[PDB]
């Protein structure tokens, strides 16, 4: 496994120089000893696995007008079962958002298993936390001051927890700033660009998977990659993922970062907005970055 494993209680400097390595070479890593209670990530996939048990009389009851919803704007934040393209459906995935944690949104959230709303706000938060951690990193990574992305650039937190059906015998960018992923079974891949190969990023039950999306690859002007990555179906079980995807608010302008932007490194993106962005993510599939093809400059 050549995915970068970082352990978040090194000595500081080697942390950030680890993570800009990975986030200049992949745009994927894992971190360990990032500060997340174990026996809370425990719990939080125990939560899950429950959820995706309950009878359909419960299901139902996140499916509007009687279907799972899809990913299309508008984007709600109130929890709702979605469905994203059948295969040989392939993935039910249970989202809503998390931040600001509000009475409205909470009161969105499943009321079966009885502990969801307990356990998922206090990991929502926990996740959070160690996500503005590894935005900072990333800010000292790239000369940022500290405290860049701690803005309307992260205002929205959607938890996506997806459930892979097992077949006997995908892939995309992240649309958002950041993602962190917890997993406990093989299925995740990531694309390795120079050979045009898809690798296995090793399932460890305790660290999260982080990756950079296709927002932070515009803001640092290609300083750091997004990373492309899929998931194939488990053979034997039923595999079950949890991840934070973080990122803009739609009323958000995205540019690379005029800090980092000189004569030589000119901007490889004009402004445009997220909202506008999101629309052509979600809707044109015909290549991975076909979401900022429309912006790009200097080529
Ligand atoms: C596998 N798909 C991919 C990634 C997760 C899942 C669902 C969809 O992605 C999203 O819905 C996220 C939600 O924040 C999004 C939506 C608009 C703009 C930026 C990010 C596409
Ligand atoms: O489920 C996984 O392991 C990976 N999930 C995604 O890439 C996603 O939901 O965007
Ligand atoms: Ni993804
Ligand atoms: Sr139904």
């Amino acid at each position: 496994n050549d995915v970068p494993i970082i352990d978040l209680q090194q000595d500081h400097l080697l942390i950030v120089q680890q993570i800009t390595k990975a986030c200049q070479d992949f745009g994927l890593f894992q971190v360990i000893n990032h500060g997340v209670p174990e026996k809370l990530m425990v719990e939080a996939m125990e939560v899950y696995k429950e959820f995706f048990a309950l009878p359909a009389e419960e299901k139902e009851k996140f499916q509007p007008k009687g279907e799972p919803a899809k990913f299309e704007l508008p984007l709600e934040q109130k929890a709702k079962l979605y469905v994203e393209g059948e295969r040989r459906y392939w993935k039910d995935t249970l989202a809503h958002g998390c931040y600001p944690l509000h009475e409205e949104l909470l009161n969105s959230w499943p009321e079966k298993p009885p502990t969801y709303r307990d356990v998922i706000a206090k990991y929502s938060v926990e996740v959070r936390k160690l996500t503005m951690r590894i935005l900072d990193y990333i800010c000292e990574g790239l000369g940022l001051k500290l405290g860049y992305f701690d803005n309307e650039l992260t205002q929205i937190q959607m938890l996506l927890a997806n459930y892979y059906p097992s077949c006997p015998d995908g892939g995309h960018y992240d649309g958002n700033l950041i993602t962190l992923l917890q997993q406990d079974l093989v299925g995740l891949q990531q694309l390795i660009v120079k050979d045009d190969k898809w690798i296995a990023v090793e399932p460890i039950p305790t660290a999260f998977v982080v990756n950079l999306g296709l927002t932070l690859k515009v803001m640092s002007n290609e300083k750091f990659e997004g990373s492309i990555h899929r998931v194939v179906t488990h053979p034997i079980r039923n595999r079950i993922s949890i991840g934070t995807l973080i990122g803009p608010d739609y009323s958000c302008t995205i540019e690379p970062i005029k800090e980092l932007i000189s004569q030589e490194n000119p901007p490889l993106y004009k402004p445009y907005p997220y909202a506008e962005f999101a629309e052509i993510y979600l809707s044109d599939k015909s290549d991975y970055d076909a979401g900022v093809k429309p912006y790009k400059i200097n080529q």
